[PDB]
């Protein structure tokens, strides 16, 4: 694997916008979007978002990832991660996540970085666990059947 990164650009859109390949996977990565996932929808998070980045390997991109809520000097809140179908497990979310680590510290000098996984998607629960994240907090969330879910807001330290 020989990984790389840069900022989301136009021509991304339409390969990124096909990652989610269903509706729960669409929720964890972006709960206010409507399935089916297009990329009008993409484009309007990336427009009030910050630090849309893409992870590249072998000429294509494997990963996306961007800021909601950032606040220099204090933190940033990473979210709209989203892999490749073919290539999960792989590395390229624990990839990127430490290149959105390192944006936050360097760009906006946080402290800590926030990152809220909903109650199913144990990969992400796990993934987050192993990369240092711990549980702060639980907060409840609906879901496009309007049932309730488990937001679980975790964080950790910049170094
Ligand atoms: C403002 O916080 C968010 N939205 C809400 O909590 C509001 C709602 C959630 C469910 C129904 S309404 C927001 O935006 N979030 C994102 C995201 O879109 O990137 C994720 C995805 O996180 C990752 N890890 O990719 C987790 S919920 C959180």
């Amino acid at each position: 694997m020989q990984l790389s990164h840069r900022p989301a650009e136009t021509g991304d859109l339409e390969t990124v916008a096909g990652f989610p390949q269903d509706r729960d996977e669409l929720f964890y990565c972006y709960p206010k979007a409507i399935w089916p996932f297009s990329v009008a929808q993409l484009a309007a998070a990336i427009a009030e978002r910050r630090g849309s980045t893409v992870a590249v390997h072998d000429g294509q991109v494997l990963g996306f990832a961007n800021f909601y809520q950032w606040q220099h000097g204090d933190f940033c809140a990473l979210g709209n991660m989203m892999v490749a179908p073919a290539a999960r497990g792989l590395g390229v979310a624990r990839y990127l996540i430490g290149v959105m680590e390192n944006l936050a510290r360097e760009q906006y000098k946080a402290r800590l970085m926030k990152i809220s996984c909903f109650n199913a998607n144990a990969a992400g629960l796990l993934l987050y666990t192993q990369l240092g994240y711990q549980p702060r907090a639980i907060a409840e969330r609906h879901d496009p059947d309007g049932r309730r879910v488990a937001l679980i807001q975790m964080d950790k330290p910049l170094e």
